[PDB]
């Protein structure tokens, strides 16, 4: 997977660094996409060195699940600072995916992040907005 990336081009929720996740899959979607899946509560995964420049105040995810669920969003480690949290309500199907976004704190640089997740969730991929 990518060394480093750009937190405000598309990041592929398949191509992580590293997971706690004995479960985690590699999934297809509808439209011959990938994304990550098989999640359960307290996995985390991990995506290295994005680049947030002079910063990102919010976050963008494109998910699917049939149960309410969210995931927080950590910089540089799981311990890490809590960036934000995005609630997920069901899309209706596992293959429904919708983009849903939240606020985060403004994160400036160079860092890692972590996705961790209190649940089953289907992601394909996610990208960070700009600061104002
Ligand atoms: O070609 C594409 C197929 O690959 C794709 O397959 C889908 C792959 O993801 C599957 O999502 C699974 C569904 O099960 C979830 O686990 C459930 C979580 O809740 C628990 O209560 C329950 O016991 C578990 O079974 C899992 O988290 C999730 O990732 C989806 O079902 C497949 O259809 O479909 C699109 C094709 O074009
Ligand atoms: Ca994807
Ligand atoms: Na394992």
């Amino acid at each position: 997977s990518p060394i480093r990336r750009d937190a405000f081009s598309i990041i592929e929720a398949e191509e992580y660094n590293s997971t706690n996740s004995s479960t985690l899959q590699v999934i297809g979607t509808p439209n011959n996409g990938r994304g990550i899946g098989y999640i359960e509560n307290g996995n985390t995964v991990t995506y290295s060195n994005i680049d947030f420049g002079s910063g990102a105040t919010g976050f963008s995810a494109t998910v699917a699940t049939e149960v309410n669920t969210s995931i927080q969003i950590r910089s540089d480690s799981p311990t890490g600072t809590l960036l934000g949290t995005l609630y997920v309500s069901s899309t209706g199907s596992w293959n429904t995916y919708n983009t849903v976004s939240t606020n985060i704190s403004k994160i400036t640089g160079v860092h890692d992040i972590v996705l961790v997740f209190s649940g089953p969730v289907n992601v394909d991929n996610f990208i960070f907005s700009r600061s104002s």
